């Protein structure tokens, strides 16, 4: 509570209420008064922090865990190899190529020799078909911002002339000439509103060697801010594709042979999404319309009206279909039952021909290749098993462990159980929880609950060393599926969001009960931990239901939910949320907005805000905001820290031993607060 923060009389009438909104100032990061406060706020919370208990422990742990050995998996190119590692010794991943199957690695990108500090970051690569050059971006702090850049991979040389700002949401998609590439650009110009500027991405051709001046305007800007435009490009170079894809549930697309006039429109999804892929002139489109958990239609680019599609992989009877990849000359469709996924390989005409056998009850991948390579490669993780990579035939169905992390821990120390539970409405709920084999279920294991809910992001058995420490000190940790993302297809999503938003925060409300219930765990002995969306999460949650919660960790929030669409990138969120533009919208969100719902006399469990000092995406003022309502609400006794990282975009500061000193401080605040 440290810093004094100032309390306005600042109020809005809208929509015929009045909405106060006492911190107002914090707002407007520009003023030197507000930078003041950040550095003491800051100050006060590393302060407090640094006080807490187990530190040196727990740092020295988070160190032999975080620094590893891994490397991802490989982009094949004309028969040289690129793939990314880590190693124990360096801070930021490198990317590294390699002459065919077995030849001697070198290095091509290293961002830990790109600043003294760490402070630039590598962001998408995309190799070019000739395995000659890369298209890369490169952003500071690690925030959105990017420049792309290439590079030549025999030689070395970045070039001098493939410079091109304004690459925030490109990924290149380069022609089979290996000559140029496709890419989402954004005009830097000064006179666009930071709100607004979502609205003018725009697709270009770029030429290698040639200024980007003269890049070509391939499809003109939406002019919309609650909209994203994407491109893509079929192997055979014959078919690109853009996207309109407003929000994360409906989007157009149209097509064109290049060199064509106009675009083609193949659909303009009314609450349906299309996505598509081209492969020796058939189109395979995966959507969601006639088909909440999915299905796939091949479509005849000759007869590509809606009546002609042939529908060849129909919605399955309960598994949620999330993605189809084009893999040695079949489709790979991922799957999740119950969360958990599943990946089965058919032929192109729809036609089951295996299912892909995990190693365990975990989180897979879809495989991962070319359309004209038979080795695939997938992924598979577990809540107590590191990343594993296979390589498999898809013709034959032969696998293969291709890579493995080694840990320095004991995974049959622990176990993972997958439960349902009934929310206000009666909806069942999943959740994962873990914990060690040996927990007493005495009702007083410190537990920490993590959720999102929302975008049609689901929660997986993702590894996560992060959270050893705390299971090794008897800890219990729970991830919920709540409604919003897409483990149950269009229908838990839609159940999610919009007017129906509260339905997600009442599933976790549940979820936090249920722990209770079940001799997890109690009130006192409970945190809850979210980020982005599921900083909002925690925020509705503790204004909501206080007495259900000892501890709240709440990572780069939205919070302010009248006013998120004036800042960063706030509009593309519209979709999703709603417009306190709009008076339905308002009533809706107004309801919910944590930073209105702070109300007096009211115990609130101990708060740590873990906010980035770069965040171009989710506007920091949030955090700001909630803190100061929170450390000022009379009668509040608990503690209300705000952590800013420094040299830190939305996902933190891209440097291991930042990771480290995170999680040390996150950790401790629990081990203080839970009296662990």
């Amino acid at each position: 509570s440290y810093p004094a923060t100032r309390a306005e009389q600042v109020v809005d009438t809208l929509h015929g209420v009045q909405v106060a909104d006492p911190y107002r100032w914090l707002e407007d990061e520009k003023a030197p008064e507000v930078q003041t406060w950040m550095t003491a706020q800051n100050a006060h919370a590393r302060e407090a922090l640094a006080k807490f208990p187990g530190r040196e422990a727990l740092a020295a742990r988070f160190k032999e865990l975080f620094y590893t050995d891994s490397v991802s998996t490989p982009s094949r190119r004309n028969g040289r190899f690129f793939y990314v590692r880590t190693h124990k010794d360096k801070e930021k991943a490198i990317l590294y190529w390699r002459q065919g199957e077995s030849g001697q690695e070198k290095v091509l990108l290293d961002p830990n020799g790109w600043s003294k500090d760490g402070t630039v970051s590598l962001g998408t690569w995309a190799v070019s078909w000739d395995g000659k050059k890369v298209a890369f971006a490169q952003k500071p702090n690690a925030a959105d911002e990017a420049v792309l850049h290439v590079i030549d991979v025999d030689s070395g040389e970045w070039s001098k002339v493939d410079v091109i700002e304004g690459g925030k949401y490109a990924t290149p998609k380069w022609t089979p000439d290996s000559k140029g590439f496709y890419y989402e650009w954004l005009p830097t110009d000064p006179s666009i509103k930071v709100d607004e500027r979502p609205g003018y991405t725009t697709i270009r051709y770029h030429t290698l060697g040639t200024e980007p001046s003269k890049d070509t305007v391939v499809h003109e800007r939406t002019g919309d801010p609650t909209t994203f435009l994407q491109s893509d490009l079929s192997r055979d170079g014959k078919y690109l594709f853009v996207y309109i894809l407003r929000g994360w549930s409906e989007n157009d697309v149209y097509w064109k042979r290049p060199g064509e006039k106009d675009f083609r429109l193949l659909v303009k999804g009314v609450g349906a999404k299309y996505e598509v892929h081209a492969w020796k002139d058939r189109f395979y489109v995966l959507t969601d319309e006639g088909a909440p958990r999915q299905r796939v239609f091949e479509v005849d680019p000759a007869k590509p009206a809606r009546a002609s599609w042939k529908e060849i992989v129909p919605e399955d009877s309960s598994a949620s279909l999330l993605s189809v990849s084009i893999v040695g000359g079949h489709l790979s469709l991922e799957y999740l039952k119950d969360a958990t996924s599943e990946v089965r390989v058919a032929t192109l005409k729809g036609k089951p021909v295996r299912t892909v056998q995990l190693p365990g009850v975990g989180a897979a991948s879809n495989l991962m290749g070319l359309e004209d390579l038979d080795d695939a490669y997938y992924v598979f993780t577990s809540f107590t098993t590191p990343r594993q990579i296979y390589k498999t035939s898809v013709s034959t169905g032969k696998s293969e462990l291709w890579a493995k992390v080694d840990v320095p821990m004991n995974p049959e120390q622990y176990q993972v159980e997958q439960v349902f539970y009934a929310s206000k409405d009666g909806t069942k709920v999943p959740m994962f929880v873990v914990h060690r084999k040996d927990l007493k279920r005495d009702g007083n294991a410190p537990t920490l609950l993590y959720g999102y809910g929302g975008f049609n992001v689901n929660m997986e058995a993702n590894f996560r060393s992060s959270i050893l420490p705390w299971l090794d000190a008897g800890g219990v940790y729970a991830v919920a599926n709540l409604r919003g993302g897409g483990e149950y297809g269009k229908a838990w999503h839609d159940a999610g969001r919009l007017d129906k938003k509260q339905n997600v925060f009442d599933d976790f409300h549940a979820a936090a009960e249920y722990l209770v219930q079940q001799k997890y765990t109690q009130p006192k002995r409970l945190a809850i931990y979210g980020g982005s969306n599921g900083g909002l999460l925690v925020g509705a949650a503790m204004t909501q239901r206080p007495e259900l919660y000892g501890a709240v960790v709440c990572a780069v929030p939205l919070l302010d939910m009248v006013r998120y669409h004036l800042f960063g990138s706030g509009r593309t969120w519209i979709p999703e949320y709603g417009t306190a533009e709009k008076p339905e919208d308002f009533k809706t969100l107004h309801a919910y907005s944590p930073y209105h719902h702070v109300r007096p006399d009211v115990r609130y469990p101990a708060l740590l805000m873990m906010a980035a000092d770069h965040d171009d995406r989710v506007d920091p003022m949030h955090a700001r905001k909630f803190v100061a309502a929170v450390q000022n609400s009379p009668g509040n006794p608990a503690t209300a820290l705000l952590r800013i990282e420094a040299n830190a975009g939305h996902g933190g500061a891209d440097q291991v031993a930042k990771a480290i000193e995170s999680s040390v401080d996150l950790y401790s605040f629990l081990f203080q607060v839970l009296d662990v």
